[PDB]
C-alpha cells in the first residue's frame, strides 16, 4: 500500500523540494522538518517516490547525479524506481547507486552516489 512520510536523512533533516516549488527539474536539498507539501512523500508499491504529483528521479543514472522531482509520465521506469531498505538504505534501483546528502547547510541538493554506507546515505521514515 501506498505510505506517506517524512524522508529524514542526515541529522534529522528531511528531503525538500527547494522553494516549495512543483515545476519539472526542480532539486531536492536537506532542510529542517516542517509540515509544508513539499517535505510530504508518497512510497508507492510501483517503486515510485512522489511529492506534490511529480516522482523523484535522478537526472542522470552516473554517481553525482543530482536529485529532483519530474513528471512521472515524463519518467522512464529507470528514472523513477526507487527501493526504500530498512536499514535506511535508499537505493536507484536501475543504478545501484543510493541517495545521498551533500551537507546540512541552505540548498545542499541531494545526488545519488556509490554505496559506502555513509551517514548521509541513511534515510528513515517518520509520520
Ligand atoms: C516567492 C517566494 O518567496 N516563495 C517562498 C517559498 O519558496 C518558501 O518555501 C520554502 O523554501 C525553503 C528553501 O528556501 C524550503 O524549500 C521550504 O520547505 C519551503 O517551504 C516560503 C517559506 O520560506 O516562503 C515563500 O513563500
Amino acid at each position: 500500500v501506498s505510505r506517506s512520510t517524512h524522508l529524514v536523512g542526515q541529522d534529522g533533516l528531511c528531503l525538500d523540494v527547494i522553494g516549495g516549488y512543483s515545476d519539472n527539474h526542480v532539486p531536492t536539498q536537506l532542510w529542517p522538518c516542517g509540515p509544508q507539501n513539499n517535505q510530504l512523500w508518497t512510497i508507492q508499491a510501483d517503486g515510485t517516490i512522489r511529492t506534490m504529483g511529480k516522482c523523484l528521479v535522478p537526472n542522470g543514472h552516473d554517481p553525482g547525479s543530482y536529485t529532483m522531482i519530474d513528471d512521472c509520465n515524463k519518467a522512464d521506469p529507470n528514472d523513477k524506481t526507487w527501493k526504500l531498505y530498512p536499514d535506511g538504505t535508499l537505493t536507484h534501483v536501475r543504478s545501484s547507486l543510493v541517495l545521498t546528502s551533500q551537507g546540512t547547510g541552505a540548498y545542499a541538493i541531494t545526488t545519488i552516489e556509490t554505496n559506502t554506507s555513509a551517514p548521509t546515505q541513511s534515510w528513515g521514515t517518520a509520520d
